[PDB]
């Protein structure tokens, strides 16, 4: 069982970073840490989208990734996609030193996110508050800056 | 065993670059991988499954060919074979690889489970594991790493 995996971000703009996932038991926590690098000031939705498919580039990821099919939340939230890791934030540098801890995503299993995709977006998410439906769907956080897949990692 | 379908978009330093879909139908029967892969030399590539999904380094982050069983490299058909082994796809005279392969041993679900690891087109033919060097039953001689991808999840 894997117990590491890593993810390579790039998209068509400058946006570009690498990100990586830990979880010492398969019951437990997976820490999610990395930096991203050309991002604007502030914050941005970070989010597992459900297909490992960069045909089309970010678009072919599909939606949020949400296999018990709940509407949108924060990471700390009950009602939320597996997928929904909140948001990272870019210091002034346009530097995100993504640093995560979630218990809904794992490496293995029925929320397994190897093989799928991970999806920096342009604008904050709004954690499915906002009062629309599509709150309740992408939390409103707009296009995808870059994108990988989720890989096994040594 | 619930991947049916899978897809590896290729990319590299120089103009290697492909789309690879993967399809299982049964998680017991084989797997069918098919695509097109542009921008190469005419004649055969070393066409592997590595073990590792890892992009930092571009290709050679990937690691070796995925061999979960410990076996010396072999061609497809062997037995003595890695998992990772898929032998070697044709390029025509216009540069393009329509690949077409269907393999029993590798899978998209369980322990040969080749989601998350990396696809590799090399640089020279694959010589199967009788190149008479150690290197051979090793890397089958292959080469250099042209283009890679990580082997996601498709709808
Ligand atoms: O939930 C978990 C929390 C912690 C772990 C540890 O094994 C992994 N520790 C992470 C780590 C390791 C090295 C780092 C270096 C620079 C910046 C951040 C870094 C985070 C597993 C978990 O599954
Ligand atoms: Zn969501
Ligand atoms: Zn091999």
């Amino acid at each position: 069982m894997a117990t590491k995996a890593v993810c390579v971000l790039k998209g068509d703009g400058p946006v570009q970073g690498i990100i990586n996932f830990e979880q010492k038991e398969s019951n437990g926590p997976v820490k999610v840490w990395g930096s991203i690098k050309g991002l604007t000031e502030g914050l941005h939705g970070f989010h597992v989208h459900e297909f490992g498919d960069n045909t089309a580039g970010c678009t072919s990821a599909g939606p949020h990734f949400n296999p018990l099919s709940r509407k949108h939340g924060g990471p700390k939230d009950e009602e939320r996609h597996v997928g929904d890791l909140g948001n990272v934030t870019a210091d002034k540098d346009g530097v995100a030193d993504v640093s995560i801890e979630d218990s809904v995503i794992s490496l293995s299993g029925d929320h397994c996110i190897i093989g799928r995709t991970l999806v920096v977006h342009e604008k904050a998410d709004d954690l499915g508050k906002g009062g629309n439906e599509e709150s309740t769907k992408t939390g409103n956080a707009g296009s995808r800056l870059a994108c990988g897949v989720i890989g096994i990692a040594q």
